[PDB]
């Protein structure tokens, strides 16, 4: 254990107006997230060396956050019934974020609903990177197994040398909990997932007919089996199925009926 | 909320917790553990301060009931504000980790600690209390060697840390009884003798993986020892939980025969004070 997390720290007087949220606070002339508690140090880093705006803003540490005040992607998939035209506003801007990222040689290794967090004007924006993998040219590839059981990618789970492509699967799963509300595997155990994934492969959509054929090629592009196959965030950013992307202002009626689902 | 309120009246003592204790000192973060004196008495104390509401009146009068030698016993309760304070009883000899990362233990010395604990567990079993964080943390010592068991305090979330103690029905989520603490303690001796708990460099996931499947990983040097112990942590590890010794059982284990007294823990006690004082 070291002190060399103090280094990077800024050094109660810069902000004002404290109020607690979450299992975490507001505070204030921009309005911020305040969470107060050797991977944290990786968080912090790759947050400081790749801002976006498809990116939630790390702002200091002494952990400073920009506040998105629409809460997490999770609560509209389990609350609401997206359309389409929704899902693929969504599922552009977290390519934008992923296209950015794998430029800048970073594996998110956790894209999930939870990490999707949704400002009021319908702003979509990436978060924790904790799990973050950092490659470059000397080791371009990753083997530890890392991430969330349902939306992890089956060489993710076999252990075996993985690339940026992990979150294009990552992402692929996330937009089947778009249709369905949930993940694959959901209700079995976090380790009967990982078994299912690593011998099921690509999952099956509980009703795929109720898909358009755009839709479904465009999953198929992310849930790919075949790394080489499976779709770069690049390429998927110019995907046919994107075109039918409602403005983001579509998602703020999803913002308020989760909102009023999650009264408890 | 008010029936609690006027619960609680009944139950805590009178007077003024401020004038009573000295010296708090925090050592967690439901609510917070301060650690400090009784002014009249001397002994020290540990003093859980919060702000499911009626849950917390029958595990007041559970505790208040129910005393054990090997854990950290209810001494009083007052009401301060709007929080509870709860005053137990500590140790001034540190925990089992600070032992077990400086320290050789020997045999002897880690049967006499495992019978301490086992006498905890047959303890809460019987008053129908699962600890579920049996772990040298959680294992407090004291001055004349007396050990002391403590508490304290989702698929979609993050877990942080490699939960190493945890038994392979509760990480493939099964329905689970007490005999998970008696893992737990299976674990608890492994650190005791390799000086770390299993799964260390491993990553969080790959440990829940490695304790689903195997149970217990293969120790680093066996032949380090004796067959009597080996057979203890069989009893303890087995993942069969039917297969598995219950606390009332482990106590009549040959083992725990070749336990030393207590005070053969006490030079333990002054070498990890002497090892983490700097
Ligand atoms: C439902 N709820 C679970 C936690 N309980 C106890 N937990 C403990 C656990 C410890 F490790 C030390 C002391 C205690 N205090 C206790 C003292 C007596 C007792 F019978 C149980 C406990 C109280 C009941």
């Amino acid at each position: 254990i070291l002190e060399k997390l103090r280094s990077i720290v800024s050094v109660k007087k810069k902000y004002t107006r404290f109020e607690k949220i979450g299992q975490v606070y507001t505070a204030m002339g921009q309005e911020v997230a305040i969470k107060q508690m050797e991977l944290i140090i990786n968080e912090i880093l790759v947050m400081r060396e790749n801002k976006n705006p498809n990116i939630v803003n790390y702002l200091d540490s002494y952990v400073v956050m920009e506040y998105l005040a629409g809460g997490s992607l999770t609560d509209v998939v389990t609350e609401t019934c997206m359309d389409e035209g929704q899902i693929a506003a969504v599922c552009r801007e977290c390519l934008q974020a992923l296209e950015f990222l794998h430029s800048n040689q970073v594996i998110h290794r956790d894209i999930k609903s939870d990490n999707i967090l949704l400002g009021m004007d319908g702003s979509v924006k990436l978060t924790d990177f904790g799990f973050c993998a950092q490659i470059t040219p000397e080791q371009s590839k990753r083997s530890t197994m890392v991430g969330t059981p349902y939306w992890m990618a089956p060489e993710v789970v076999t252990r075996k040398a993985y690339g940026p492509k992990v979150d294009i699967w990552s992402l692929g799963i996330m937009a089947i909990e778009m249709i369905e509300g949930e993940p694959p595997y959901l209700n079995e155990n976090p380790l009967r997932a990982l078994y299912l994934i690593a011998t099921n492969g690509t999952p099956e959509l509980q009703n795929p007919e109720k898909l358009s054929a755009i839709f479904r090629d465009f999953l198929n592009r992310c849930l790919e089996m075949d790394v080489e196959k499976r779709g770069s965030a690049k390429e998927l950013l110019q995907h046919q199925f994107l075109k039918i992307a409602k403005p983001l202002s579509s998602l703020t009626p999803l913002i308020a009926a989760a909102k009023e689902a999650t009264k408890n």
